[PDB]
């Protein structure tokens, strides 16, 4: 029941923002990944109608060069400008990333389903400086499906240099696709704010739909703004056109030197935050957060948060999503992995890893690293760890998760057979040395970790 702070570590870190059961976060009802999903098409409409679930759509989009009216009223119409038109196809590119959605542009008097326009003045015809932007959901009514942006506010103008304007696309095309925000609230009725909110999980970190910044649920992105569909977008919008698996299905790259060509899911370097959901559909997939000298947390597992680059709750995989590998940077960091064969390198700096089921292979790389195994599952006989870089008197292997089972015994070159036992055997062929435990309750000799290098009983950690 005594577990190291290593192991502390990273058993905290697995339930980093737990959510949805019975749970209540800051004074609210906490929702999973799917009632957040369910709370964020509440309106149950698409563009394939109404209580229409998991169908794909073609769907086109235009740059509105005039309008006979805005359907809002407003007026001082002004064309999308090509700063404009460039974020809001990457905009919509995130969304046909993670959906069964394609998008189509038209030009001249075609109709289609999303347009894009900017206003710079309300009905009575005065400047307004002070909105920002709104949308209509999809329907057969005039003006469903059109996204409008105030020109007067310079991240709209320039949405590729103001973050926020990129954000406001990603979230008003939602709504044109037929996502709500996670509360009932707008803009300019009343002074909502997060103390509205339904439920804890409504903010930037989990939902773009979201009104609040993600500091109300204890994340911090230090002023940048992700401009990307966020886990409980993904769910919401996977909820109504179904999950995109076409998407990233080869080997793909997060962070640094990242093959994703999404700028989103790539930091070009150190001075460049990250801020994202990942979906991915296929392959051998890596979190490249080399790069960073910030102590940092990543974690593998589907549906959890990492704290990455200086910033916290910045990255998250989405539900359905299996990443294989992470590198971590020249920091103190935890990497934790998932049931799957994980590929872990701590870099520089003091690390801690925790491979979880499969057979992991965990290089801790310079520095003074722990390699935590919490349960004899972690590295079974038949799907074993590998540590390939164990630093004698350097590294630790920490075994005290198993306390809990009563105190294991460190033994020489045989077992007993009384159970509760560690022994190190070396390969002198190979240069492999071989951590066998003979955990109680097992007649056989089932967990093992094999070692590439030496190791003394003082690196294991009983
Ligand atoms: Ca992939
Ligand atoms: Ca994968
Ligand atoms: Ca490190
Ligand atoms: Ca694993
Ligand atoms: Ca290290
Ligand atoms: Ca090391
Ligand atoms: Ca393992
Ligand atoms: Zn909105």
């Amino acid at each position: 029941a005594n577990t190291s702070s290593a192991y502390n570590s990273v058993y905290d870190f697995l339930r980093y923002h737990d959510r949805g059961d019975g749970l209540t976060v800051n004074g609210k009802t906490s929702y999973s990944i799917d009632q957040a999903a369910a709370q964020i098409t509440r309106e149950n409409v698409s563009w394939n109608g109404t209580n229409v679930f998991g169908k794909s759509a073609n769907l086109t989009f235009k740059f509105l060069q005039s309008v006979s009216s805005i359907p809002s009223g407003d007026t001082g119409f002004v064309k999308f400008n090509a700063e404009q038109i460039e974020q809001a196809k990457l905009s919509l590119q995130s969304w046909s990333d993670v959906a069964n959605l394609t998008f189509t542009e038209v030009t001249g008097n075609k109709s289609a389903n999303i347009t894009f326009g900017n206003y710079t003045r309300d009905a009575s015809g005065n400047l307004d400086y002070g909105t920002q932007a709104y949308a209509y959901y999809p329907g057969n009514y005039q003006g469903a499906g059109s996204s409008w942006y105030n020109y007067n506010q310079s991240n709209i103008r320039n949405p590729g240099s103001e973050e926020y304007g990129r954000q406001t696309f990603t979230h008003e095309i939602g709504h044109a696709l037929g996502l709500a925000h996670p509360g009932e609230y707008n803009a300019g009725e009343g002074d909502p704010s997060y103390n509205d909110a339904v439920y804890a999980e409504d903010s930037y970190q989990f939902s773009i739909m979201s009104f609040w910044g993600e500091n109300e649920t204890g994340a911090d992105y230090n002023g940048h703004y992700g401009g990307a569909p966020m886990i409980d977008d993904i769910a919401a919008i996977q909820r109504l056109y179904g999950a995109n698996m076409t998407t990233r299905t080869g080997d793909s790259v997060y962070g640094f030197n990242s093959n994703t060509d999404r700028d989103f899911y790539t930091a070009t370097d150190s001075s460049k935050a990250l801020i994202f959901s990942v979906w991915d559909a296929g392959g051998t997939d890596t979190f490249d957060f080399s790069g960073y000298s910030n102590n940092q947390r990543i974690n593998l597992n589907e549906g959890s948060f990492s704290d990455v680059g200086g910033l916290k709750g910045n990255v998250s995989i989405a539900h359905g999503v299996t990443i294989e590998n992470a590198i971590g940077g020249s920091g103190n960091d935890i990497l934790v992995g998932n049931s799957a064969d994980n590929i872990l390198q701590g870099g520089a700096g003091n690390d801690v890893l925790y491979g979880g089921a499969g057979a992991d292979t965990l290089y801790g790389g310079a520095g003074r690293d722990t390699f935590v195994y919490g349960s004899g599952q972690d590295s079974t006989v038949a799907a074993y760890d590998w540590i390939a870089d164990f630093q004698k008197g350097i590294d630790k292997i920490d075994l005290s998760a198993f306390r809990n089972e009563g105190q294991l015994s460190f033994v020489q070159d045989q077992f007993t057979g009384k159970g509760q036992e560690v022994m190190l055997q070396w390969d002198a062929a190979n240069s492999i040395t071989n951590l066998w435990l003979h955990e109680a309750g097992h007649s056989s000799v089932d967990f093992l970790v094999r070692i590439v290098g030496q190791a003394a009983q003082s690196d294991i950690i009983v």
